[PDB]
C-alpha cells in the first residue's frame, strides 16, 4: 500500500512487530495512539527501543496494515521542517 510518515514515541519493541506511541501522522489524518507496527524481514535497528522517540514511514496496505519501513532518530518532534 501507500508509504505514509509517522513520528512517535517506542512504547515497546517486539520479534516482528512492536508498538509505537505514534502522534496523529498528517500523512494519515490518524489520532495519536499506541499502535503495533509490523517489521520487515530485514529487523530492526538499535536507537529505537521503550524509550525513544524516532520518525518512520510504514506503508499502509488495503486490509488496513501497518507495515514499518523505515525509521530513523529523530529528538522530540523530529526536528526542523523548512
Amino acid at each position: 500500500g501507500p508509504e505514509h510518515r509517522a513520528v512517535g514515541r517506542i512504547q515497546s519493541i517486539g520479534e516482528r512487530s512492536l508498538i509505537i506511541a505514534h502522534e496523529a501522522i498528517p500523512s494519515a489524518q490518524w489520532g495519536a495512539m499506541t499502535m503495533e507496527f509490523a517489521a520487515p524481514p530485514a529487523g530492526l535497528p538499535q536507537g529505537l527501543k521503550a524509550g525513544d522517540r524516532v520518525a518512520f514511514s510504514f506503508r499502509l496496505d488495503p486490509h488496513g496494515m501497518a507495515t514499518l519501513v523505515t525509521v530513523a532518530p529523530q529528538v522530540q518532534t523530529a526536528g526542523a521542517k523548512p
